[PDB]
């Protein structure tokens, strides 16, 4: 759905590669957490690493991702996911504003 | 504190001024609405027009703002509030991060 019911948000956002992705952490009654998040457009790919595995949920827009040690970039747009492993990452680029939610896994 | 709870986040986010200011809708219990939001590094200032009144609470960072028809600048650090009467505006800028949450008055 369009929106997260009956959570917690923490309000002091996160941001990283220089004002390029601002998330916020949100959490659920049962315990488990996600992070709501916006990626601006990209000059060149940006890198995440994982701990734990992640899902990628698109939520609004168009991205290239590669994902652990591929070599190609695959497409996601609105509506698709992307899972990555843990201990792992992913370098993502965008040419438009990018809403994801990260789902921990 | 440092968090909402038992709030309704909207996923989608709203982005401005090329992605210098970006937030989320959250919606309480009662049925009233906050905004939740980054304004990143600003070279010239920001401009937002408020209908209704408005306040501006800082949750991170320095902010210097120039209200309605002021002609100098305020200061305002985390934990300090400002208000926007209905029908104006307000000139925002900030060198670092800024946090904020906007409350409908």
């Amino acid at each position: 759905s369009a929106q997260f019911d009956h959570v917690t948000v923490i309000k002091k956002s996160n941001v990283y590669f220089g004002g390029l992705c601002i998330s916020h952490t949100v959490q659920f009654e049962d315990g488990t957490k996600k992070t709501l998040g916006v990626i601006l457009p990209t000059e060149q790919p940006l890198t995440f690493e994982t701990h734990v595995p992640e899902r990628m949920e698109i939520i609004s827009g168009e991205c290239r991702v590669k994902i652990a040690d591929s070599t190609e970039s695959e497409l996601f747009r609105a509506g698709q996911s992307f899972y990555v492993p843990g201990n792992s990452l992913f370098k993502i680029e965008t040419d438009e504003v990018l809403d994801y939610v990260c789902h921990l896994e």
